């Protein structure tokens, strides 16, 4: 019972781009760019499309960095999130009614205003490591249990 999602982090040597979600589930947090994979599109195609829709950026080269499964107690569907990274983009980030982009220096990542699971795997992403993770949440603020392991192949 899992649904496919993508998450894209535009990570450059000195900075990372995040977007403040304006509405819906998880509004008020800085997150990567992503969403549900559509019928007839590959996971990577879905990741490229979501980055454009949510940030206005065009990505050519994408790299798989992680796979994270999110469980929300009381919600039947698991989120099967395929995480990707790019340092190679075109365009300028665009603010829309749904999302506000902002660049962050790597030592100023706003963890207090991000999903709690980011504090576990973002440090791996910054050190160019690949990972498989699982987080079980109660509501939007509490991690009940989790697992996280580094892998060589995502
Ligand atoms: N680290 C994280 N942990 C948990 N949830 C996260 C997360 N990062 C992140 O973006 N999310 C949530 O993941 C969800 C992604 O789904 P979404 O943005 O609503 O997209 P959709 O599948 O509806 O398609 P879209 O509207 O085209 O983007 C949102 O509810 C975000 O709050």
């Amino acid at each position: 019972a899992s649904r496919l999602y993508t998450l894209v982090l535009v990570l450059q040597p000195q900075r990372v781009l995040l977007g403040m979600k304006k509405r819906g589930f998880g509004a008020g947090r800085w997150n990567g760019f992503g969403g549900k994979v559509q019928e007839g599109e590959t996971i990577e195609d879905g990741a490229r499309r979501e980055l454009q829709e949510e940030s206005g950026l065009t990505v050519d080269a994408l790299h798989k960095v992680g796979q994270i499964v999110f469980e929300f107690v009381g919600e039947p569907e698991l989120m099967d999130v395929h995480v990707f990274c790019t340092d190679s983009i075109q365009g300028t980030p665009v603010e829309s009614d749904e999302m506000r982009p902002c660049w962050f220096q790597l030592d100023q990542i706003p963890f207090k205003d991000m999903w709690p699971d980011d504090s576990y795997w973002f440090p791996l992403l910054l050190q160019k490591k690949k990972f498989h993770g699982y987080f079980k949440f109660q509501g939007q603020d509490t991690i009940l249990d989790y697992t996280l392991r580094e892998v060589d192949t995502v």
